[PDB]
């Protein structure tokens, strides 16, 4: 519907990936390749929602530094509405810098994301009515605990989908599971939140039971080669095997996952079929060089899934 | 004079400096600080010329990638005329990525500068008449040998000041010294060009004699703690001691040097006094965090020099 839109609250980064063509020198500047790409979990999810055909508004923060403007401009080009993003007077725009291998393997990564703290409850409250009229809200855990609490306290019965981002950053959701419609942790995040070891497939039922006892509506638990375990507090649960994928670069798979889950909810799709769809979204991120595959589309995901 | 302008032909980079706050992990992404800054020897010199009060036009190349646009936009903000810069359809904009230490020390550097080869003789010839009406031309040795040869062959009696950039890239000037008005090598560059060891102060006279025998008009030879040796083919030569400087970050000192030399030539200043002025330009770059000190100005350099 032409007035239906989705609101994403999370980080917008410039990802910088550099690798040397040959063996590193340290004692010299080495000819290599350097790529600047848009990143940040929330920004990536928003771009994926746009590619999936939703009107997606990003609520985020960048500095005033020209490169922050390029970030916002490029994310607009892919379909995202960036007009409510906060510009932070004279601040570095967040970035995530990785040194990769001559063969594409990670070495060391620096992340500089303090301006995520500029995504305050005060900022979000300036868009209260807009947020409260979205079809769904996606929040990432890069934002502060106070900002996440504000979203969950003021969602006004709009479902909030939460991306835990990392084992470090996920813990702010632990006491607010009863306010979250859908949570999408990996194995380490679910172990970290629950305090229960996930040693194998046999352990997911007791971990899911812990999440539901603490009030979580829906769990979408990614278990790597084991596939995805999904669980609804009303009783439905199940496993979905992974989709055989030729993996090109792993970055952005979970951001595509989350977009697929939220897009399918907005489109009226049932839970289990939404999890399988989102697995196909992630598969298209996995088979692409960039962290957002610009061939992400409803049509392209369905064809992948039918295989 | 309101129609006097200077033309700079060289590289425009995004410099990316990242350091971890603490000891590196490799096995993790480390919280740290990441800074994006305009760079590239030719772009830096142009910005310094603008700060020194000259109308400076940059002839350079960036890709179409939003971040290339931010580069050009920011360089305009400091006074540089960027309207003739070549945009390269769908190309990475050049970058220079350094991993710095928790204490500011260099570790490893990647440079990605192949689009410097887009600064072709064909491109430059589209601005032949404009180039041939500049008061002075500054070229860096990031550009190809064919492009440098084009500039030196078509300068039409406009003086060409050449920045050798590095020991690797300087060698393209060796056979064209008789076409260069002023060359500004450091000790390793002058050793590399001449084939003569510069073991100490006692060796500069024979190295300068080699440059003049091969047709170089003016040599400005930086010898580190020994200061600067200058030499004119017509017979004047001398040493200028370094200016005591509280060094904050070494990047951009030579770019300020070159700007001071070319600015002083355009302003009518004699050779020896122009070398001492340019030493003060470099001193202000050295005492600044960024690779271009935005307090660079004629007034601020003179006051530094009188001390
Ligand atoms: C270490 N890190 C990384 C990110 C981003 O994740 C995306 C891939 O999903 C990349 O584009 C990064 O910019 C983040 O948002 N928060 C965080 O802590
Ligand atoms: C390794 N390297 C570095 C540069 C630039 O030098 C400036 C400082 O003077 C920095 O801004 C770099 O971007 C260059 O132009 N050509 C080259 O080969
Ligand atoms: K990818
Ligand atoms: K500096």
């Amino acid at each position: 519907r032409e007035k239906d839109y989705v609101v994403i609250i999370g980080s917008a980064n410039i990802d910088v990936a550099g690798y040397s063509h040959e063996s590193l020198n340290y004692a010299d500047s080495n000819p290599g390749k350097i790529k600047f790409t848009p990143g940040g979990v929330g920004r990536n999810i928003a771009q994926n929602l746009a590619l999936l055909g939703n009107k997606a508004w990003l609520l985020s923060a960048v500095g005033s530094d020209f490169y922050g403007q390029s970030l916002l401009t490029q994310t607009n080009q892919s379909g995202v509405y960036v007009d409510k993003c906060l510009i932070v007077p004279g601040e570095n725009t967040s970035s995530y810098l990785s040194l990769l291998d001559n063969t594409g393997e990670m070495l060391v990564a620096i992340n500089d994301m303090n301006i995520s703290n500029a995504i305050t409850a005060e900022y979000l409250a300036q868009h209260r009515e807009f947020i409260q009229r979205a079809k769904v809200i996606v929040a990432d855990c890069n934002i502060s605990e106070e900002a996440l609490a504000w979203i969950l306290d003021n969602a006004a019965n709009v479902p909030v989908f939460v991306d835990p981002v990392s084992a470090w950053k996920c813990v702010k959701v632990r006491d607010r599971l009863n306010q979250i419609h859908t949570l999408k942790p990996n194995r380490l995040e679910a172990e970290t939140l629950s305090g229960i070891a996930l040693s194998g497939r046999d352990d997911v039922a007791k971990v899911a039971a812990w999440f539901h006892q603490h009030g979580l509506n829906r769990l979408v638990l990614s278990m790597g080669g084991d596939g995805v375990y999904y669980s609804d507090i009303r009783g439905e649960n199940g496993w979905s095997a992974p989709i055989k994928t030729n993996v090109i670069n792993v970055t952005g798979a979970g951001d595509a996952m989350m977009a697929g889950l939220a897009s399918c909810w907005v489109d009226g799709m049932p839970f289990a079929e939404s999890v399988r769809f989102a697995q196909g979204c992630s598969s298209m991120a996995l088979s692409c060089e960039y962290t957002n595959n610009p061939d992400l589309s409803i049509a392209n995901v369905i064809s992948l899934v039918e295989n």
